[PDB]
């Protein structure tokens, strides 16, 4: 029993193995809408990521740090118990369809719908569809839902890009606004699910570590106006 | 029609599925270093990529149009044509796989060693070994070489960060020097193999487009004088 949980030295404390709390965060636009709601819970960061060559940044809580992953990474690092919790869209975690792991939250946040998209007048192909994604067993599952098998190319970048140079007949992505779309003379077409960024625990993380989290979880819920 | 090919004008001279020639260049590092060879071949970009909205970008050549790829797409797309040839490191096309596609050219640069790595004074933990990589094809070949079988966990960010949170046994990476792996309290360890930047043709474009790759080709084959 130690008291202290306040920590003003950053570059400081962090540590290896934190049988404290780790939090996995994705690093895009998430990021940005996702540390104001922490603030409320009094988790914060002491400098800017964006300019630190640092690879673990500690936090205001001697007890938390933090990791700033690759958005496909975060349900890896929870899934196995490198994170002890951490936020992802719905469209990653579904796709990843995670093990060891609890969503406890919608946190509402960097909200948009998985949809399939094509060029502006597309053409309906004949015989097998190709589709350029990011996301494969979401689009196998929803061209399953409607009984067509399709060719599936996967792409880890901009899937904006494939239909201009033809490489997809259509492709799969998270449409916000589509305005980007539209300015790349491309459409959205259909909707497979809206999506928003989730709160995702390790199961055991969660039953040993319940002291830390529960008070964490309770702030994140109000901050969000939780009815 | 500024000189024969000679493209002054940039945000513009820029149709769509270019029936001349698509090239496809890999993001960071190896761009540096891909693009002196381009110059000596009579091809420049005409914008900071880095600072360009673009998704296509227009060359000094009016027949040659390039693209900034996740490093991992570059053999996707040239596999498939919508790219007639790429700028890959032989680590990407040795786990992706190598169909449609010729490689023509050791370029040279972007030189560096698959490794495995770990935390400075581990001891051989005694289960499956969990090794984090991004190369999980190479990763299994290799072990399985030695007559092991391991337990793979496919990482698409900083494979650096897995074991000082305690995520990987070992990892699998790409080693130029080790410097930075050092710096961060890690050491490399068995070299899988060396890599570097090897061009690549897809196999229709090299029947059908020769008039614009031979040149090309053979004064990439020149800026190479590696004897």
């Amino acid at each position: 029993m130690n008291d202290v949980r306040n920590d003003d030295p950053n570059f400081n404390v962090m540590g290896n193995f934190d049988h404290g709390l780790t939090l996995a965060l994705s690093k895009g636009r998430i990021l940005k809408e996702t540390l104001p709601l922490l603030a409320t819970a009094g988790i914060n960061l002491l400098e800017d990521p964006e300019k630190s060559r640092k690879l673990i940044f500690p936090t205001t809580h001697k007890q938390v740090r933090i990791l700033i992953l690759r958005a496909s990474d975060v349900p890896t690092y929870v899934e196995n118990g490198a994170a002890d919790l951490g936020v992802a869209g719905k469209d990653v975690l579904m796709e990843h369809g995670a093990q060891h792991v609890y969503e406890l939250l919608d946190l509402q946040i960097a909200k948009c719908k998985l949809m399939t998209a094509g060029k502006v007048g597309m053409e309906r192909p004949k015989g097998r569809l190709k589709i350029a994604t990011k996301y494969v067993n979401l689009t196998r599952q929803y061209y399953a839902s409607l009984g067509e098998q399709v060719d599936v190319i996967k792409l880890y970048g901009s899937m904006e890009l494939a239909p201009l140079v033809g490489l997809g007949d259509y492709i799969v992505d998270v449409v916000d606004t589509g305005n980007t779309l539209r300015a790349n003379g491309l459409e959205p077409l259909e909707e497979i699910c809206k999506v928003s960024s989730r709160l995702i625990v390790n199961k055991a993380s969660f039953k040993r570590k319940q002291v830390l989290l529960n008070p964490i979880i309770s702030q994140l819920e109000q901050a969000v106006q939780s009815r």
